[PDB]
């Protein structure tokens, strides 16, 4: 449903692009660029959406993952995405992130950012 | 690194069963079967890892989502987890997750329920 | 420092309505009208800022509680903010907030709302 | 109703002591000891919670706050937890938490810490 308005390029407030395919599935693959922390070039993104949302005009369920690790830079972090996808003119991504940062059992306590991210398809 | 650590069967507190195949690429898939909610059988779940942790005795940065659609049930949501595998013994998965359900523009203050789950390999 | 900056009436993306006055000893006490939810009228709110912020052009961290029980309605729940103020020509208070219900051992897992307000001095 | 039941002192995972008095309007009053983070000593508490529960055997909802300043030390951070006190013979406050840490606009995005906090009344 939601395939065709999910799939493409998305920036968020802080200057950060994510390129995502939504597959007819609920797949979600794609790559994300952070224009902040400990980040260089692009990480795969792995997630899935509702492919099959209410029809009252509520939004799509969505999330996705990215390990940030590749070829560049290892942050022995995760951050995932929970959100929805609003579609129309200006269509939308509405998202709470939960960002993990590998730890010992000590500083567990303290291993967790939690964040919001608004995704547009305008830069 | 934990590739095989991670991968296997996984149950937390709720009773809920997580089996995941790491990729030596950081990749996560899976499937996730809820013992709670407006869940019935398995879902779909893909997902990415840290392959290459800190070696100072840190755990392992990961994440995973879960659309809540399969051929059972639709529940309009979405789950992502954050967290690290943390292995020894008693190995470990300690996650926070938020839970997206899809809504109108309205209701979306109140869209995302906001959790903790704790894995390991003894149901 | 930024206690006559914190004192005030502010106003949220949602139209709910915060009164607050900053002791010199860290305290916020004043009232919240929500324009959303199970909520009507008044509900008294208490909290904590840093009254010596760093001066390094950060903002001040405060929090603050709502129990959602007044003489008109008891919605057995409470959401704590937790946030900075940034003072200056648009001065904010960016939040991100914690929603819990009152619930039995079983439905403990869906007890917590999340979300994020931000407060302006305009409406 | 859970006055009695709430007031006194606390103690959670990570080795933190939390006394409170709970007033009949619903008041949460008393000081926070941190086991971990720059913290030291004693510091006040201010919260509320739901004086009139309700009678169906769910919890009761409440919060505080707590501003890490003392006299001894400065942290430049805040936290409120959210969560419900639950009765009865391993009597327990089950929470989440979020700590807000002062930052300039640019590392907003990193200013948020999220965890879980269970407390009970023995250490």
């Amino acid at each position: 449903r939601d395939e065709a308005g999910i799939t493409g390029t998305w920036y968020n407030q802080l200057g950060s692009t994510f390129i995502v395919t939504a597959g007819a599935d609920g797949a979600l693959t794609g790559t994300y660029e952070s224009a902040v922390g400990n980040a260089e070039s692009r990480y795969v993104l792995t997630g899935r959406y509702d492919s099959a949302p209410a029809t009252d005009g509520s939004g799509t369920a969505l999330g996705w993952t990215v390990a940030w690790k590749n070829n560049y830079r290892n942050a022995h972090s995760a951050t995932t995405w929970s959100g929805q996808y609003v579609g129309g003119a200006e269509a939308r991504i509405n998202t709470q992130w939960l960002l993990t940062i590998g730890t010992t059992e000590a500083n567990a306590w303290r291993s967790t950012l939690v964040g919001h991210d608004t995704f547009t398809k305008v830069k």
